[PDB]
Order: structure tokens, then sequence, then C-alpha cells
């Protein structure tokens, strides 16, 4: 079974992403990164992306992480502390949802992988 399946499939990822962005938009460390972002589109992209990242689909139909975040890094100071806040807010959300700690560990490994971090941060 994939991580996506184990989490609860579409409805779990849908709820997690909704809740995650509710948390992010109240998080003073990072909320301003989203000030000019269409959140309906963002929510849809993230549901699709995490579905992919959790093994629910073979491909992500949207931008690569590096291009997606380039303008934040170059113009808005996006750094490692912001990255950790995002990972932390994602894990807090799953925890709140009652996700078992072994699956939170699996998500931690995806969100913290260098192939993710280096591209997001354009490092
Ligand atoms: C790392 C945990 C991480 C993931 C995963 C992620 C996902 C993601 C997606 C799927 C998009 C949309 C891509 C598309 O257009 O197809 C996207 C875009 C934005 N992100 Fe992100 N993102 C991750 C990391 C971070 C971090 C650390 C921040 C800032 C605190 C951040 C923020 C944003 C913003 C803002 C956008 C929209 C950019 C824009 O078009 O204005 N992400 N992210």
């Amino acid at each position: 079974s994939t991580l996506y399946e184990k989490l609860g499939g579409t409805t779990a990822v849908d709820l997690a992403v909704d809740k995650f962005y509710e948390r992010v938009l109240q998080d003073d460390r990072i909320k301003h990164f989203f000030a000019d972002v269409d959140m309906a589109k963002q929510r849809a992209h993230q549901k699709a992306f995490l579905t992919y990242a959790f093994g629910g689909t073979d491909k992500y139909d949207g931008r690569y992480m590096r291009e997606a975040h380039k303008e934040l890094v170059e113009n808005h100071g996006l750094n490692g502390e912001h990255f950790d806040a995002v990972a932390e807010d994602l894990l807090a959300t799953l925890k709140e949802m009652g996700v078992p700690e072994d699956l939170i560990a699996e998500v931690a490994a995806v969100a913290g992988a260098p192939a993710h971090k280096r591209d997001v941060l354009n490092q």
C-alpha cells in the first residue's frame, strides 16, 4: 500500500491540505509568502503534488519545485527557517488529524529530503 493509501487516500490528503493552509496562514513566520497567492489554486496544486509525492500518482501535473519557489528565494528572502516552519506545520496538521507516528515519520522524510529542500530553496 502506498503512503497515500495508508494516510487515507483522496479525502485524507484533501483535509490535510485544507488544514495545513489554515495553519500556514496563521503562522507569522511564513504567512506573508502567500499574500499574493491564489489559495484555491494553491490548495489544488498541493493536493495534486502530495498525491504524487505520497505515491498516489506517477507524475505531478504542475511546476517543478525549483521554478515554483524561485521568485520567493530571489525577491522575498525564502530560507531554511521558512522551510522548517512549512515542514513543521505540515507534520503538526497530520498529528492533529490522528495520523500514526510511523506515517508522520514517512511524511517527515519526504518533506525534509535534500532533493526537495535544495530545489525549493534554489540552493
Ligand atoms: C516542501 C515541503 C514544499 C512543497 C512540497 C511545496 C509545494 C508547492 C506546490 C505544489 C506549489 C505549486 C506549484 C505549481 O505551481 O504547480 C508551491 C508553490 C508555492 N509555495 Fe511551496 N512547497 C514547499 C515548500 C515551500 C516553502 C518552504 C514555502 C514558504 C514558506 C512555500 C511557499 C509557496 C508559495 C508562496 C507558492 C506559490 C508561488 C507563487 O506562484 O506565487 N513552499 N509549493
